[PDB]
RNA sequence: AUACGUCCUGAUAGUUAGUAUCCAUCG
RNA sequence: CGAUGGAUACUAACUAUCAGGACGUAU
């Protein structure tokens, strides 16, 4: 085992986070994850105590699903503790009370994502007078909705006697850009939330964590893209040509389905803005990708929009023939038909190439991209450029993660992933074999990486916390940062880095010496305009606006219907105005033909629309709720053929 | 010539509504 | 394939500030 030693400024935080609750501020790299063991391991005395005479218990919750893992492995190893872990894909919310009990009695410490524990909170499940520690991951992110507002508006009404204490974990304090000014509010917003105090070590401030902490260095390189080849400009021309066609035919001819040929025209500038950023054999890989999908739906399609793929795949055929005469690939030079800034790209790497050959050091980078089909296709580009033998391409390793939306239907989805496949991939690059990653913002946000030399931004920061996590992504010594800049961007570029860099310097400076929060700041904010339904009180399960749409639809689903068609409730909006003359909404709704019952339901009004749509979804499952379909812990039940006859 | 008040136009910051796109969870 | 959450961009409205234009009052 490890044999880890402790260092001073990780006591001296320890023993502050005993005392009173607080949240962590520290740079990345430092170890809050160890702080969190040790806290959670000092306590560990109350846990042993059994669940059925009242033994509390201590949760832990990430973000997202990676995490998952990562921090139960940590804590598994770390200690004796037995930990359980849970996530969405095993369909955790068809279980029933004596299942959620065992699995409670089975596990000490337990981890899952924010969803599940507010989806169990809400049913009833469990008393928060049972929870012996909450630690909250990324604690910037309890902003307006989140689900870790709805947990502590659940914490706040419980007595102070049994409140378990919170810990906050953090790199980035601000979710968005900021004013100067507003960095004050947004933080005291923030520890009125949590109801804790930040806090920061006089240690840590003087050479302790700065020595551990690393600092990378930046590179700021400009590109042209209004340059580009002159048949390349030809076929942009020639495109425009085809899209002005198409909307000529939209408006002169009527289509049953507009939205398909609207469909037509937008895969068409997806495929436009694909030449322009990569280049035309981009532009016709995702060309013979999308024949292959329309050779996929020409089974079953009428005639108008079969007709009109034809067109469209006359003009594919155009493009490939044009496309014959520039294949430069074909001619052994790959570099002059692909877009200028691939081209700069291709070339700053290649210059890091030479640079660490003579160094021993192997190569670890990271490349960031918004679009998951955008990091698809520069995945395969990458991964063809080494299959070109050429020798600045053959020692490029790639590969590429995105988020994951599985479907228990087909309708399938052109990208390929999976939860075992993307731990698979994960453990892949932690062993070293890949040396080259793009991802998408998943992996962007707190999880650790391996030893990484190169972080390439592909595309501008969005706000200040995505430019301090992207600069700490980096973690081994002689890092290097690199961000590309269109040649009119610079300037805005420039001042945003300057606000960006005085809002650290600030951040800072602010965190030290603060007092503690003040309660009356905790129960000052209050956003639900309408009480929730409370059948039993307090003890029995509750139903707030928030959920009801969500509930609505679940039990619609759960209805017995066809395969292919879903029962949806047919939404209908009323506008009126009072003698304020304010503008009022109020919603009503219908619910199919399969529900018992057919008089609409209509709720009460108020100013927003939304909010019309969760009175009338309130009022429905109260009143669905009287009738006697829902159980007694207010789910939806699957009333079978059997069930109905009975009932 | 100035200040105040009212109206209009333009810009900035905040809030709200809508629209579009993207990402991440829930199924 | 639906919902929720977040981010960005656009539009519209409201509030506040500034600038400019017009009118009334006072100095
Ligand atoms: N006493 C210790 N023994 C072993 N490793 C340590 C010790 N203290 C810090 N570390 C290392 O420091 C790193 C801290 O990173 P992590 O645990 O992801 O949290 P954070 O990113 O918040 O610093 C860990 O990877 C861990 O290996
Ligand atoms: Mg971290």
């Amino acid at each position: 085992e490890d044999e880890f030693t402790p260092r001073p400024y990780q006591v001296e935080l320890l023993e502050r986070a005993m005392k009173k609750n607080t949240i962590v501020c520290l740079g990345t790299g430092s170890g809050k994850t160890f702080i969190a063991v040790m806290l959670i391991k000092e306590l560990a005395h109350e846990i042993r105590g059994p669940f059925n005479e009242g033994g509390k218990r201590t949760f832990f919750l990430v973000n997202t699903v990676p995490l998952v893992n990562q921090q139960a492995k940590v804590i598994r190893k770390h200690t004796s503790l037995k930990v359980g872990e849970y996530v969405g894909d095993m369909g955790v919310d068809s279980w029933n009370k004596e299942k959620w009990n065992q699995e409670f009695e089975k596990h000490q410490v337990l981890v899952m994502t924010a969803q599940i524990f507010l989806d169990i909170l809400n049913h009833g499940f469990i008393s928060l007078s049972q929870v012996n520690l909450l630690i909250f991951d990324e604690c910037h992110h309890a902003v307006k909705n989140h689900p870790y507002r709805q947990i502590m508006r659940h914490y706040k009404n419980l007595e102070q006697n049994d409140r378990p204490r919170i810990l906050g974990l953090t790199a980035s304090v601000i979710n968005s850009k900021c004013k100067p000014n507003q960095v004050e509010k947004k933080i005291k917003e923030l520890e009125a939330t949590l109801n804790s105090r930040v806090v920061t070590a006089s240690d840590l401030e003087e050479v302790a964590v700065q020595k551990y902490a690393t600092k990378p260095k930046e590179i700021i390189v400009s590109y042209n893209s209004d340059r580009k080849s002159d048949t390349s400009e030809v076929i942009e021309n020639i495109i425009n040509q085809a899209l002005e066609q198409l909307s000529n035919i939209e408006e002169t001819s009527n289509l049953n389905d507009t939205n398909s040929l609207k469909q037509i025209k937008k895969v068409l500038r997806d495929i436009k803005n694909i030449l322009d950023e990569l280049g035309p054999w981009c532009a016709h890989r995702v060309i013979k990708s999308r024949i292959r999908q329309l050779e996929k739906r020409e089974s079953e399609t009428a005639e108008e929009l079969r007709t009109i793929r034809e067109l469209l795949q006359s003009i594919f055929e155009q493009i490939i023939n044009v496309l014959k005469n520039l294949e430069k690939l074909q001619k052994n030079n790959s570099v002059e038909f692909v877009s200028p800034k691939v081209k700069k790209l291709l070339e700053i790497l290649k210059q890091y190439f030479s640079n660490n050959n003579n160094s021993s050091k192997e190569l670890c980078g990271i490349i960031f991209v918004e679009r998951r089909y955008t990091a698809y296709v520069l995945y395969k580009l990458l991964n063809e450029l080494s299959a070109k033998r050429d020798d600045d391409f053959s020692f490029i390793k790639c590969d590429f993660v995105v988020g994951h939306n599985s479907s228990p239907s087909s309708k399938e989805k052109s990208t390929e992933m999976n939860s075992k496949k993307q731990k698979e991939v994960l453990k892949k690059f932690r062993k070293g074999e890949c040396n080259l990653l793009v991802a998408t913002s998943v992996v962007e946000e707190g999880i650790d990486i391996p030893k990484c030399n190169l972080v390439v931004r592909f595309d501008l920061p969005k706000n200040f916390r995505s430019y301090v996590q992207s600069k700490g992504r980096a973690r081994a010594k002689n890092s290097k940062y690199i961000i590309m800049v269109e040649e009119d961007e610079k300037n805005k570029f420039q001042e945003d880095l300057n606000q960006y860099q005085e809002i650290e310097k600030i951040l800072l400076r602010l965190c030290h010496n603060r007092d503690a929060p003040s309660e009356e700041d905790f129960d000052s904010f209050e956003d639900e305009l309408l009480p929730p339904y409370m059948p039993y009180g307090t003890d029995g399960p509750r139903v707030t606006m928030s959920s009801a749409i969500s509930l609505l639809h679940r039990y619609c689903s759960k209805l017995p219907s066809d395969r292919f068609t879903t029962l949806t409730p047919k939404f209908t909006y009323i506008e009126q105005n009072n003698e304020e003359e304010n503008k009022m909404f109020r919603c009503t709704l219908r619910l199919p033909i399969n529900s018992p019952l057919r008089e609409p339901i209509t709720g009460q009004p108020m100013p927003s629309k939304k909010l019309a749509k969760r009175s009338a979804a309130l009022e429905a499952c109260k009143k669905l709720h009287e009738m006697g379909e829902l159980d007694d812990h207010l789910l939806p039940v699957k009333i079978s053929r059997k069930n109905a006859e009975l009932k």
